């Protein structure tokens, strides 16, 4: 994808980590898959990790979520042969000053 | 290189990323190369990333 929006684009994706080798073989067919995400200022290679973890929300495998900000006139390349939760909707944003998150349950008016 | 100058030494290097597999095989005569830099407090292993990028 090429950034032509003249604004920073927030791109989110994920890598799937099956609990056992059977799930990985039954989903991606290979047993040693690779995910690569590259950009002019972001480069990272992911390798799926097959491990058994405690059941959270009735799931043993995990999906690790990642994000990056694309400058205007920049590109991002997604290359994988398995264990990729591909992005579908990206967000174009422009930062305005500094703020924070208020943790409260008060009425809003 | 062993630092015998009694002062800290700044070392600069680089890893080349060819655009296509053809260029990787012309300059390096291989297609899966590796760079390793190891010191007593710095160690990283670099693998070339072959992708096409804006000119």
């Amino acid at each position: 994808y090429a950034n032509n929006k003249e604004k920073e684009v927030l791109v989110l994706w994920g890598v799937h980590h099956p609990p056992n080798i059977g799930d990985q073989r039954a989903l991606y067919h290979k047993e040693n898959a690779y995910v690569s995400v590259v950009s002019s200022h972001y480069s990272r290679k992911f390798t799926p990790e097959i491990a058994k973890r405690p059941k959270v929300r009735d799931q043993e495998g995990r999906i690790n979520y990642y994000w990056t900000l694309l400058e205007p006139g920049d590109t991002i390349i997604f290359e994988a042969n398995g264990n990729l939760i591909a992005p579908r909707y990206a967000f174009a944003l422009s930062r305005g000053f500094g703020s924070g998150i208020i943790n409260s349950n008060a009425p809003m008016d």
